[PDB]
């Protein structure tokens, strides 16, 4: 390692939802992170990598960003492109059927952000499928500003070893109850 | 084990999706399920108990049924919801976000579909590796109806199955093949076997 | 308008100033209709059509009845939520956000509560949103034993319409310190 | 009309909120007033259901919590536990006009009752906005108060005195104006 490694914290919390209930749901740490990288420098574009349902996706568009969501899943594609939908951005958002790491080698963008597929230990390489020391890679092909959500017990010395020697590493702690949960990882301009 | 067991078969398929790949999904056998479901005797509301994104919630109400669309998860009815919203059919459905096994003796409906949450064993067992336990699932569903649609793994066992329908009752076993590899069955109860 | 209409009383306890309530039903009110309906034959399951922040839903748990109580306001249920178990009755109730004429054409229950949204006389087609005899159309689906809340210049012709022609109704009128305040309506195997 | 008007932006997120405030702009609130130069206690003086009261508690403020109505209160109370943050909170049912004097705290919280192109907050809140906040400046001089959109500036500008400053931080939903946020004291920039 030979890097310098910034720790901060968000707290997540429950939400009043429209059902009535109080929940702890994804919403709450997604708009942090779009809040975050669209107050960054020069950050108009995002690359939402593994969108899913589109959770991440939404937020960004949210804050005005234009987003390219990608997913392997056409289903859900379907499900992502129905939700930004009915949330008045669908406009904002390019959303492609395929394979992350066959398409980043052809986009242009401001930010890339990676939630793939997810032990004492988390080892980013053998653990993630894809491998997410190749899923870095081709994410750095577009920018450095990039976003990593991780689960909690994921290895710091991988994930900064990310940034390059001696690159810059933001490790953003999610705490809910005062008990960690994961943590996003910011890299490049993102890092405050 | 005591009385009938009719076995059908359904198959399933590639489809051209909007992406232009060819793919699988759960929408011609949900498609299939709602079809058939809607055509039998007074069919005309039905409670999807563990509606999830709400796949079947929108095949059922794409034939014209009303949907009781239930699930523990508000993310799901969420997204399920803004699913329905998009087909111009949110108005064929009720959303409730709570636990089936609560909610269940007080609905009122036609027919329970049940694709609850299901170890990697030869024989899948429906009361230990179901959760909730799907013999208390589908007692529930009975207190609502007869007519009852179980999604159900490959390897289920059919003698449990065929249990739910009671001593002496009637099961339809509908077996889904892709490429003429079994994937999963259907299991109907009530009005909806065939015939 | 032919049938029967009985009318009966029931006053009030008397509160000091700034004493308040969850309901517009006052809770002795509401302990005196939970505890009639809690009698009445085969009345173990009651709707709570608008249900708030569930003070009639508490004196209907109270008796030990089973509560379905509906609203369309999800905060309303979170708070309901929270008062049902101060009151150490949650077990009894299952809440439901959502529009009770939606909701109505699929619930099963023995009795159906109704305490709708509402110069000189009092008209429920024209006072109430929802329409007051729609609502009562749509509880009818469910029951003929129907409990309806209402201001005490409430048209009684209206009223006992919707008995049926030839039907029976009880007009329990509530009166506070000797003066009416509210009337309760009765129906089917209610009445007394 | 007279001093100092620092203008600024904030711009807001079948949902449902406890408070008129929406959850955000408390949380905005919350969030830098708890920043400000030796703001550990808050007054929410018109509580309802403790939604505003949350917001500063979760900062790790206290609040004495003041509501007339004793079902606001006791609601307030049990998501003042929801929340766990039930132990940042003094809740009182009472009077906000009767207890001011008596109250010892670093940041008032208005959100008073309202009670029309332009907005007059002395007849067009019950009870009269200057009174309100005359007995708030008995408290502390680090004082919010939560507006319409359409509120006069020359009339909120003059609670902060001759020659005083005033910051109005304007509430935009989907870059269109829902609401203002006004900051006195030390609360401003
Ligand atoms: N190579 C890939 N490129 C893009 N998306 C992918 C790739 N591999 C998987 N995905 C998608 O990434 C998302 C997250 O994966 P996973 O955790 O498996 O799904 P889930 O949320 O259903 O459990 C899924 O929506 C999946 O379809
Ligand atoms: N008791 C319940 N009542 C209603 N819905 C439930 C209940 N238990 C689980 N569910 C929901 O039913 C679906 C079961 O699917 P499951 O296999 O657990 O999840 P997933 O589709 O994410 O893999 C989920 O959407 C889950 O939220
Ligand atoms: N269609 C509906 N279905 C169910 N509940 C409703 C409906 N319309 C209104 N409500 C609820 O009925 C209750 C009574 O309404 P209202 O008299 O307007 O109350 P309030 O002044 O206390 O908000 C409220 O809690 C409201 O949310
Ligand atoms: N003099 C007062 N002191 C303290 N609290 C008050 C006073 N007057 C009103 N309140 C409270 O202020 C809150 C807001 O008033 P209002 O807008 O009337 O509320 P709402 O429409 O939510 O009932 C209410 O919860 C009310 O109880």
């Amino acid at each position: 390692p030979l890097g310098s490694r910034l720790f901060s914290r968000f707290d997540d919390g429950i939400k009043l939802d429209r059902e009535g209930w109080f929940s702890v749901t994804p919403e709450k740490i997604a708009e942090h992170i779009a809040g975050r990288v669209s107050q960054s420098f020069k950050c108009d574009v995002v690359v939402d990598a593994f969108c899913g349902v589109g959770g991440n996706t939404i937020q960004f568009a949210l804050t005005g960003m234009r987003v390219i969501a990608i997913d392997i899943d056409p289903v859900k594609i379907a499900l992502a492109r129905n939700n930004a939908e009915v949330y008045g951005i669908a406009d904002k958002i390019e959303f492609i059927c395929g394979d992350f790491l066959l398409l980043a080698s052809f986009l242009k963008a401001d930010v890339v952000f990676l939630s793939p597929p997810w032990a004492e230990t988390f080892d980013i390489r053998t653990m993630m499928s894809p491998d997410g020391f190749e899923i870095f890679r081709l994410s750095k092909k577009i920018t450095n500003n990039i976003v990593y959500f991780l689960p909690r017990n994921a290895d710091i010395d991988q994930v900064a070893s990310l940034a390059g020697p001696g690159g810059q590493v933001e490790i953003e702690q999610n705490f809910l109850n005062n008990k960690l949960k994961t943590i996003t990882a910011y890299f490049g301009d993102l890092i405050r």
